């Protein structure tokens, strides 16, 4: 309960800190890994073991004569390391701020170096903490890796969310509403909230499924009345929708009905919006117009559109070229269903749209079995004792401790499932998928990978140069990348945001691993390289030495930032 | 050397807790185990580790303001556990972890202030013992922190900390010129003894089963002494002290005995610094040390020299005689005994020279034992170079696994009773009172299953007045006799600290490191076997009753004892 509180406070630090050593100091050059001139104020403990040095001594110099210490496990030029002591500051003597404190300090620190100020942020990165706080509670008597044994509980298990983020659980629900009644946290399930529409004013996107069968995969459509159809939202979403003067206008003519929560019975997963529901066709993928991650989530009309066009090229790709895609394992959006009233004016129409927008993801479990599923978030995360999970799910499964040779082993394959779908993806097709760890959903066999199935076509884009060149000028725009705007995203989401987390939580306790994995990386980038039908100078460059693209959380925020480059671990 | 200092600091705080637990707070009650209810200025890694709390809030109240809070592994009547986070303080005022010297200057402030008495020689020691630690760690961090207990000399040479139980385990009070790295076994100090020769008819010998002469020649070659003379020999800084005396002078001036210089056998230091070890050779050579080491002067007396005599002629007949009796005892002897003193000189001034040149044989058990087979208990169950209990490496060698629960219960189980059987059958049976503290004990074992448990040290021997002091023939010095002469109760004071305080508790600390629930259940198995050999016992016990029915033990202080014009505390029962 305390502990709860106090387990919270670590973790919410720990990822404010990756965000601070990777946005700011590895690039703008603020980190040494040396000794403070003067140790007064922190004491034996923090550093010294009984035997020898907790680690090595990490400092971060900062504008605002403000210093840093920190013991870490590892040196590492992505920012990725374990924190084996508490954080101390200097201004003068070494101190060990409270939670608020030192984040109210290290807040104010960046945001000299950025040259804004948020109002909001600081608020934010406290409430984060404090849902963090109540989910450990709530969740401390499992078994600490249980979110690793079945598909659904590993999205209701990323306790902590995204680790390089400062606010990581930041959700800003409106006038009440409810918390835990929508937190996959908690187990959260509901009914969905349903309307009956007239059907002059549906559209609907269809991929080999008729118009009538994108219904059914949302809504039973049988107490429609004719004319009519079921569309199914966010109860949330549903009851801001009925708080719009042009909704309250259409219900007083009886033009729409409200049907109250009598949907499908559905478990919310990890991005709050997305529905799952055991042994059904489909995720249910819908607009919700609340702040989640400092983010309104929502599904625009020309994206309802993007996710059709998207749905049908990967099917042509599958069909026509397999052997140029690496292995490729996807969940299809094979339908998309919006509403608008018949004749509505242009700004109307889009925020109906918007509102009502819905599309159906294959619910891949009925095909990789949801016992042999864990999103990567979560296999990769720290339990609710704040231990890596992945090394109890290896032990047992593997049958006993785990040697340097079944980590590296077991490394390789699944960095192969990963690098070879993406990289083949981007340089023989054009096609930018984003595996970031939260797309990602490795498929085991009792721990061996299998296949690293990747989701999300929202994320996906296409080259100018390539991808394209497989309809609407809007949809067009939102559908386009560069060569190298798409580069920057594969190169962050495959090597900072996954891999980096990957070798980490695997080698807690053995960081010497570290180097050996990415060589390793190195090694299958060039036997990649060599098995593309298309030029890859990008990828010549990345396996030289040369910097990597780096996308930001803390900095986004300050600035009125983008992305930083961050040096190779080869 | 940073590492270094920083291991020395960690362990003499350590060791001067245990006596502020042992000798004021738990008897006095002062102790809590308990969150404070504020917690501002101790950091949230001092007693959380990410997944839950490192252990029990411990908690001490001073009468003098002062508060103190130091995380530690369990609950303990005697003051044994492990402690887990550093150490804070507080006035009236937030916590706060001062460095080592105004750590140990405040601690020593408040046992002052319940005191009513201050030290500022005893502080001074605490740092000065505090810094040859650092110096050992230093010279020796190098090897394998269990080498210590692979040989028998490395043994006596490797209790790195002293008395874990003591304010300044390592100070050592020669004249400040003499060094410190010279003498002392941490160093591998090595060095040829002190010799003079003297005239033969001013040698006082004591002899049971050797000749005067095979006395003299466990010293030193007699060689080249002259007709009518002999070759006493001593350790080198008395010989620097027994020559600044004005009678000593005069005899050299005379030449009545001659200085020789460092010529005798090359010889090793052991922990009690006085008592030196040749490899295969017949002895142990005891002598005088006129300095202050740790609690106490290092003579031998000219009383202690008459006794040693007595008590190892007594030990040989119980032995021989009274085998069933014993309990299974084995003790190193002590069969020869050499002093001397002008054949002229008055009282006075012969039991000064007796004291000076004083000499005590005792016998290498490792000819029987075996050196690598053969480790003092004090090493056996302290830390490593590492600060980690050195008996874990050892025992997972010798058994090749990790031991799990049942191993060491089985271990503790054929160590107590060794230990124990032997000590209670003298004091009850015969009324003879050892003193079987860490350093009077040896461990024979084969490959880590433990054997015999050696005894020795025949100066603190006693005899009761109801029993032990039958064992005396009636015509013996009055000052020889009070010197051996204890009361029953005396006796069983003594007993009580050192088996069980000092010894197993040590033995139990030491096993049980990570796993603190074994220690009740040893201590079950402790008291178990006191009513086993209870029911042997030749004579009647109503002090082991008393202390199977959980009645309060006697505690020895090396704090408390050092601030008084008080020797002794009690402290509540395991069980
Ligand atoms: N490692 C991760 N990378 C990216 N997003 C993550 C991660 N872990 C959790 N998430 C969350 O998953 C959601 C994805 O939202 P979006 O990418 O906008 O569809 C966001 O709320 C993220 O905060
Ligand atoms: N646990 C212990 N108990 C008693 N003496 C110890 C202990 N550890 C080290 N020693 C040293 O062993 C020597 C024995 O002294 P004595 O009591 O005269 O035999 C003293 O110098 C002590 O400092």
């Amino acid at each position: 309960d305390v502990l709860s509180r106090m387990i919270s406070e670590k973790a919410a630090l720990h990822g404010l800190l990756n965000c601070l050593i990777k946005e700011f100091a590895i690039p703008e050059g603020y980190l040494r890994y040396e000794w403070p001139d003067e140790m007064k104020g922190i004491p034996p403990g923090a550093y010294f073991d009984g035997a020898d040095w907790k680690g090595i001594p990490m400092m971060i110099g900062l504008p605002d004569q403000l210093q840093l210490f920190v013991m870490v496990d590892r040196r590492d030029t992505f920012g990725s390391q374990h924190y084996l002591s508490d954080v101390y500051l200097r201004q003068g003597d070494w101190q060990c701020p409270d939670f608020e404190p030192l984040v109210a300090r290290l807040l104010a620190a960046c945001e000299h170096i950025a040259g804004r100020k948020n109002p909001e942020l600081y608020e934010q990165i406290l409430q984060s903490q404090r849902l963090v706080s109540a989910i450990v509670s709530h969740n401390g008597r499992q078994r600490a890796d249980a979110p690793l044994q079945h598909y659904l509980q590993s999205e209701q298990g990323l306790w902590f969310g995204h680790p390089s983020h400062p606010a990581p659980k930041a959700r800003l629900w409106p006038a009440h509403l409810g918390q835990e009644q929508w937190a996959p946290e908690f187990q959260a399930r509901a009914a969905l909230h349903q309307f009956e529409v007239p059907v002059d004013g549906l559209h609907i996107g269809a991929n080999g499924l008729t118009p009538q069968q994108v219904l059914d995969g949302f809504a039973d459509q049988q107490p429609a009345s004719p004319g009519h159809a079921i569309i199914c939202m966010h109860p949330v979403q549903a009851q801001l929708f009925m708080q719009d003067a042009r909704v309250q206008q259409l219900l007083r003519d009886n033009v729409i009905r409200d049907l109250g929560q009598s949907g499908r019975v559905a478990s919310p997963t990890a991005s709050i919006r997305t529905w799952f529901i055991d042994d059904h066709d489909y995720f249910i993928k819908g607009s919700l117009n609340v702040r989640i991650t400092n983010c309104v989530r929502k599904n625009a009309w020309y994206e309802l559109e993007s996710t059709v066009l998207i749905d049908r090229l990967f099917r042509q790709l599958l069909d026509q070229h397999a052997d140029t895609l690496g292995g490729l394992v996807a969940a299809a959006e094979p339908g998309v269903v919006s509403w608008s009233p018949a004749a509505a004016g242009e700004l109307d129409s889009h925020w109906f749209r918007e509102q009502t927008g819905g599309i159906l993801r294959e619910n891949f479990c009925r095909r990789t079995g949801a016992e042999r599923s864990i999103m990567a978030g979560t296999l990769f995360a720290r339990g609710v004792d704040l231990q890596p999970m992945i090394q109890t799910f290896l032990r047992t499964h593997y049958g006993e401790a785990l040697d340097d040779n079944a980590l590296l082993y077991w490394f390789d394959d699944y960095q192969t499932r990963l690098l070879r779908p993406v990289l083949s993806l981007f340089f023989n097709h054009g096609v930018v998928m984003e595996p970031h760890l939260q797309n990602s959903v490795l498929v085991h066999q009792q721990g061996r990978p299998q296949q690293v199935l990747l989701r999300d076509f929202e994320g996906v884009k296409l080259t100018d140069d390539l991808g394209i060149r497989y309809i609407h000028p809007r949809v067009r725009q939102s559908l386009l990348y560069s060569r190298e705007q798409g580069w920057n995203r594969i190169m962050y989401c495959l090597f900072i945001n996954h891999l980096s987390e990957t070798i980490l939580a695997l080698s807690q306790g053995r960081p010497q691993l570290a180097p050996l994995m990415w060589r390793r990386v190195q090694q299958q980038l060039r036997a990649i390289q060599g098995e593309l039908k298309q030029p890859s100078p990008e990828l010549d460059a990345l396996i030289a030495g040369h910097p990597v693209a780096c996308k930001t959380n803390l900095k986004v925020r300050l600035a009125a930032a983008s992305y930083v480059r961050l040096p190779s671990p080869w």
